[PDB]
């Protein structure tokens, strides 16, 4: 719910002003929509402490390959406007959130 | 050469004799840009074995959801208009040959 | 009666004369929940010939890997400890049986 | 400087009697291949003080997975064999000097 970004977007839309972390995701993905409600619930929940991105691979090529993606979903937080920190995309809220501990504090 | 297909052919295109290997794949996808030069080749030493065809997953979730991907690339054989193989997308040719022992013989 | 194995106990559950039938999914899968009801069917029919047990993909990343699952549904049959047979996608009970005729003696 | 590591040799290299910076790469990365001169120049200045190893993501999956390394290039630096540091994303020279300095002395 918080970003939609797009390789034209992309560079500006994560610069400095806060956290950000971005989802990759694309739309055949099934854990991607396990995840989903996943997101939107901690966008929600930490809307002051970090911004939530979506990246749909499928039409964004540019930037995931930038990033050397692997596997759908990945998520990446970045800080300062750099990738600071890399997770596996599919978590349950509770390892999400602690794995984020920092941020969120 | 391999052939291209689409949610929209996917169904009539795959329809028994004649061994058909799926190749999905995605242009932000490294290991799937390994790979393209070594399915052609591959394509080009065993024409008359099996017919290399091509499913781009950001353009054909349909197909990519209705098989349950997880990870790409992904490589599916079909006989008889139903997949009877399913091979890691990424492998040197030698590999993918002894993979496909039977069909080559 | 479709017990659930995971990477902890999946080895051992295996590696037996007994003929068991594993059923790779996730909650995800449109299909694999399709064919949960045939399977617990199947399950208590044919209980005497094969055990059939269920691997969640998504909780259970090592046997997948291990096992080269690519795409879900799969269902693997294991003799002597061995994968014998592999069926990739839904099967109605008409096709389970006539698949795993063998096993069914 | 560029020792190469795999599954096989990694955690003892880790244990390595001194710093080590693994660089996570494959041959389909771009801003790798990019970063592969940057680090043999960055290892000489500093092979006093850090041993500069590589890691193929593509051949060495159980470290890979150990270290969820999702996105590609990524450097770890290990002090004592555990991870000090991380950095995600292409680092020219000036950046990695003022990231590893405080392992620089």
């Amino acid at each position: 719910a918080t970003m939609t970004l797009t390789d034209a977007n992309f560079q500006q839309a994560i610069q400095g002003d806060g956290p950000v972390l971005v989802d990759f995701w694309a739309a055949w993905c099934g854990p991607c929509r396990m995840m989903a409600p996943v997101l939107e619930e901690f966008a929600e929940a930490h809307a002051d402490k970090v911004t939530v991105a979506k990246l749909n691979v499928d039409e964004n090529p540019e930037t995931t390959s930038q990033f050397g993606i692997m596997s759908i979903p990945t998520l990446i937080l970045f800080k300062g406007g750099r990738p600071v920190k890399q997770l596996i995309g599919y978590q349950p809220k509770e390892q999400l959130e602690a794995q984020l501990a920092d941020v969120l504090q």
